[PDB]
């Protein structure tokens, strides 16, 4: 379907759940596909199985996206297969929900540390990575809650606000190198609250998975620094 | 080749410019194109002689779309003609830019009737056709003139965030019936001050047209009411 | 309270809810408040009458916004009697809700031309009159449906999103010669509990406290604040 | 010049600068202002005196309001000597500007602590203090650079971005109780092109906007993020 001039993508936290989709969306469209995990490596060669079954691309890699160290390495190792990276997905995210009086800062710092400075070492590792070639486009999965905010998740909201200024940021680095960023910000998603959702259901994770998509390809190539809300219509 | 559930699309003021690319883009992904002109037949003819010379559907249609009856009844040409219509654009646009000082009240009613008039009944007869069906999609052509406002551009400013709102509320009353709207915000397009673009050229309408195309697209499908930034980073 | 290096202040729609409100607030404030309304006489009087009790300048002015002729031989009359004008508030507006369905061209035009023709004659009159003294403060009343969006409200939504935005480019315009433009966008105002329960806040906002938005706006403190739209909302919209 | 139901108001970073203007500003409204530094007290301390013999009340106080055990200690010791606090204005903030690629992780964390984490901290414990009496306003001191991105600052960025966000979630929890959060995003403050008033800010510019978002006129206003950037952001 979409057009792509790169031929791999980086996705992290890509073992369930949006990460999982947009690995199959992408692999579905002839991209190869890293997908990272921590952890449990059972669930993330079962997906890559599945995409090979498939007829598709793909290959699992084990690191902490807020591990600076671990991320550079797994950046070397995918540039030793495959003689580069043209596309990288900023999923990996954690939520630990508080309100603000019952918060430590360890709470604070620990959503920090994983969905900001693991956004902060993915985008500048895929800038040095990218120049390279002279061609890439980054997508940081943000979310609502970081242009809305929301009750009890402060840390949260804070860490995507800040992924969401930082990826234009990165935009303007990026720029003369046609390195494009940008951020995409889902809304409720599967996997009472619909009453608030113009749609009237929750968002496929489908849905998140091709709006990425549509930012990584060819088809968005003068679109940098932006935010592309993806639920429906609950902020507008 | 995006997938789009629906079959054909009537564009507004599609005889040149965005409003051409954006007909040649759709044509070539397989939906029949409606190509709207007001008065010249030569240069829509021989656009759509172009596209049917490649094989693609399309077929051109005349009316002023500020008028309603006009459009009213073009819309009736296309039911007949195709049985329903799934998607709509509104891009017939002008501009009128003058300082405010020197700017006459019929100055501010040509540029608001032709920018967002138009849009309100393109939107409004969207919404009439394409309830019965239960699916649609429409995309409204606004500008980064409407986010942002220029020295010279009262009247389009003002029309063009009156369509960017106007949409939102679109997106609600569509919403039931899986009818979708949004829109789109190029920034400057080929048809300088390029020193302000982080891209560091002007976008091609290729490129706006392509953004539409994500719009009306499937892959959307959990998008609406949304603003889609189409400007190169001048304005994140 | 408030600091103002201007004068006077022309309002429009200024007889009753958030305009009226608006009024008493900067003649409160020291400023001389030009009060316009269209048909009732009776109850703009009230109001002038009820501040010169209070010891402070009001007057009050017949036209409609929406005419720009009228727009003009009313700023006219104000240069006349005070020598000029410093600040102006863009208030006139009107509803007509309807499903979009059911909404004819007429009534997309009546709210368009009440609402943002109104102000555009407005910020165009407060440009040529504020030029020559190189100084003023301009703020458009527009509305959370401005930057949201509303089921039923198609062409209200256009037209106060369309303040806002034609506001940005007469903040340009009015730079240089120190003329600012600003917008508020209203939540839900009292002059009701299925809104309530989504404002934070937990209620609906007075006019006062709108008029006290504008009035920071229009006030020196705001000196550095211009093409910004500011929400009194109560958190619904963030 | 402002109404205020509050008697009292902590600054952080408050020494010099932008937080010195605010607290100018507000001790001379009426507002008792403690003046919060880190380690330079000649400077604090010529600001209180200052302000004192202009017949204002003023205190210096001594944290980094990015620990949270100095920061809890500093509102207990205000608690303590004023019984209350009413306002509080996160105005700490560092830049360590460099292109990403010669950024080093520790270059980012420096700006993220001392930026949001110490604004964090603020807004938590004045959500605590103030819950007592329901009544509140709090302001956060964030950028343009947080609203738009700028070449060089992705640290920067990223944490005026977090805290314009995060003071949009305080706003919900602060609601119920009667306290206010915002954010002012500043242009480019003096110590042009394209600024459209064609000059920079002055820091009392930006002071008396956060006054009126601290204000009782500002009293509908929560959530809110107010451009003073003389229209080069719009
Ligand atoms: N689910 C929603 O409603 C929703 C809404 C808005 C935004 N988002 C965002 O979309 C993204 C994905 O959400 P999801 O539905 O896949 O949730 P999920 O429950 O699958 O969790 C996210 C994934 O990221 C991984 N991960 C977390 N930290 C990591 C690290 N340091 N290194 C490597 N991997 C890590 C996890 O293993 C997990 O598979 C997240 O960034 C999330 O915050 C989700
Ligand atoms: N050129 C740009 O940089 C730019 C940037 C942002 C947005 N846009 C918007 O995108 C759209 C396309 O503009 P373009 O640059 O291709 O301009 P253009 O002048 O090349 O073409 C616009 C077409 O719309 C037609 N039109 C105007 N009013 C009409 C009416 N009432 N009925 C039928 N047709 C009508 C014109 O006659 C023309 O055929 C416009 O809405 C424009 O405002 C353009
Ligand atoms: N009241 C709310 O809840 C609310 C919320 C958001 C925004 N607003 C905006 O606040 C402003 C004031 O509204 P309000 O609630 O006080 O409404 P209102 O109807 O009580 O007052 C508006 C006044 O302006 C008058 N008016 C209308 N068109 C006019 C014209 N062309 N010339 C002169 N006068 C005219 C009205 O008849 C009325 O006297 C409006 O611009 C409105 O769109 C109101
Ligand atoms: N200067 C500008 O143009 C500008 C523009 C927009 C925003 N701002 C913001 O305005 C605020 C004030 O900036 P300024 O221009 O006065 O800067 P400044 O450096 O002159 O003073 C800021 C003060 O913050 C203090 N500080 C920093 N971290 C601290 C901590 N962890 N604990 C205690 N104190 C700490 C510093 O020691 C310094 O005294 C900052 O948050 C800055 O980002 C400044
Ligand atoms: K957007
Ligand atoms: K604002």
């Amino acid at each position: 379907a979409m057009q792509f001039t790169g031929k791999n993508v980086l996705i992290t936290g890509a073992s369930k759940g949006i990460g999982a989709e947009i690995a199959k969306t992408l692999a579905s469209m002839g991209l190869k596909v890293w997908i990272n995990y921590r952890s449990n490596a059972e669930v993330a060669d079962a997906l890559k199985n599945e995409l090979e079954e498939k007829g598709y691309k793909a290959a699992v890699i084990k690191f902490d996206a807020a591990s600076e160290s671990d991320f550079i390495e797994a950046i070397q190792t995918i540039v030793q297969s495959d003689g580069g990276l043209s596309y990288l997905v900023n999923n990996a995210g954690v939520v630990r929900d508080k309100l603000a009086i019952k918060m430590k800062t360890e709470d604070f710092h620990h959503v920090i540390d994983n969905n900001l400075t693991s956004a902060f070492i993915g985008c500048r590792e895929a800038l040095k990575v990218m120049s390279k070639s002279r061609f890439g486009s980054v997508v940081n999965v943000a979310s609502i809650i970081g242009e809305r905010g929301n009750m009890g998740q402060t840390n949260y909201s804070a860490s995507k606000g800040g992924m969401i200024a930082m990826s234009k940021s990165f935009a303007y680095e990026g720029a003369l190198r046609n390195i494009r960023f940008n951020s995409v910000t889902p809304g409720f998603i599967e996997t009472d609250y619909v009453k608030n959702i113009p749609l009237n259901r929750l968002g496929s994770a489908k849905e998140v998975a091709e709006a990425v998509a549509f930012l990584l390809s060819d088809h968005s190539s003068y679109i940098t620094g932006e935010t592309l809300k993806v639920n429906g219509g609950l902020y507008m």
